[PDB]
């Protein structure tokens, strides 16, 4: 109800802070970090999140240093940000009233399966989302369906959640134990620090598949049991397999269960041919998000009638930048279908 009245630098362009007005803050979110709000911005109407961390007052804020760089459709955008209070950063996002675990479980709670049409949507403006984080060396390192804001009636697809990602310094280590423990990749779990982006591609995978099989393919009791779950349908990873993760542990030996039936029987060939592509021992096997968009599985997108569900046509997918495609540029002609050009 009572209007607060903020001065805040605007998320991109210029330094040059302006007075916003919102009100109808209610909190929708809260971990280690801190808290995130609804709001309504009191002069375009619209709907935002407010995250309010906490800032090291004496240090700069990784997570605001990132968004700042970051402007893609399928990446919850800063808008804003501003402090307040000793001292809190509050970044000013899009508001988007869906994630794809709560949908995921609305399924699979009336014990139905997520429709396809719908896993190809979210899984493409998935990889979109990392095709664009990762071509600035940035891994998000904490993909899991709960960072994944989904609008119902239009089917647009949003990353959030940038708590913990990191521009990626290669000569340079990093912490192992991130991710969530069902979405964390092997080598993770194995100590590396020396990894790359391929984490979160393991995660999209962990995603994909828990989209297809209605539960969590890897769903450990603890940071070790991870492991077991993962060798359970993988097997034991092997000398290269474990060179390439990491260069101590203790574990027992298991067969390479086949893919083609880790799922159920209705489940597209294409789709279970993905995350054996992505779900990969090796983080250099693993496919590039870029390349995974590429992957059939995602044809029936480049159908210029689809639509969705509902009727509408679906979000834009294929307004890509050079910036988004700086990856590996040569490749356009199959992620851009002519009706798009
Ligand atoms: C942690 C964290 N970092 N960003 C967010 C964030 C940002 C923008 C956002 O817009 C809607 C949400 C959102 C908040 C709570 C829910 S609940 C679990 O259904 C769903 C969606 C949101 C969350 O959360």
């Amino acid at each position: 109800s009572k209007v607060t009245t903020v001065v805040a630098t605007p998320g991109q362009g210029p330094d040059r802070p302006q007075e916003v007005s919102y009100t109808d803050t209610k909190v929708i979110g809260n971990g280690s970090f801190g808290v995130v709000y609804q709001a309504k911005l009191c002069d375009s109407g619209e709907l935002v999140a407010i995250k309010k961390v906490l800032q090291d007052k004496r240090f700069k804020n990784r997570e605001l240093q990132i968004m700042r760089k970051l402007d893609h459709c399928n990446i919850v955008r800063l808008r804003y940000f501003f402090y307040s209070s000793e001292v809190y950063l509050n970044l000013v996002l899009d508001y988007v009233p869906e994630t794809v675990y709560r949908v995921a479980r609305h399924y699979s709670r009336a014990k139905q399966t997520l429709p396809v049409i719908y896993v190809k949507l979210y899984m493409y403006q998935l990889f979109r989302s990392l095709a664009y984080i990762h071509s600035f060396g940035i891994c998000h390192r904490d993909i899991k369906p709960q960072n994944l804001l989904l609008d119902p009636d239009t089917a647009v697809l949003k990353l959030c959640d940038f708590g913990s990602a990191k521009q990626l310094v290669r000569g340079e280590p990093n912490v192992s134990y991130i991710c969530s423990r069902y979405y964390r990749a092997p080598e993770l779990i194995f100590g590396a620090t020396d990894y790359t982006s391929s984490i979160d591609v393991w995660s999209a995978g962990c995603v994909l598949a828990e989209l297809l099989l209605g539960q969590p393919i890897f769903p450990g009791d603890s940071g070790v049991d991870q492991l077991v779950e993962i060798i359970k349908v993988l097997g034991t990873p092997t000398r290269e397999q474990i060179r390439e993760m990491n260069p101590e542990f203790k574990f027992p030996q298991i067969k390479a269960h086949p893919w083609t039936k880790v799922f159920r029987p209705r489940t597209p060939p294409e789709a279970i041919a993905l995350c054996s592509r992505l779900l990969e021992y090796t983080p250099t096997a693993r496919l590039t998000p870029l390349e995974a968009c590429a992957h059939s599985f995602f044809d029936e997108l480049r159908d210029p009638n689809v639509k969705l569900p509902n009727g509408r046509d679906t979000p834009a997918l294929f307004n890509f930048t050079t910036q988004e495609l700086s990856s590996n540029p040569p490749l356009a002609t199959i992620l851009i279908p002519p009706h798009a050009r």
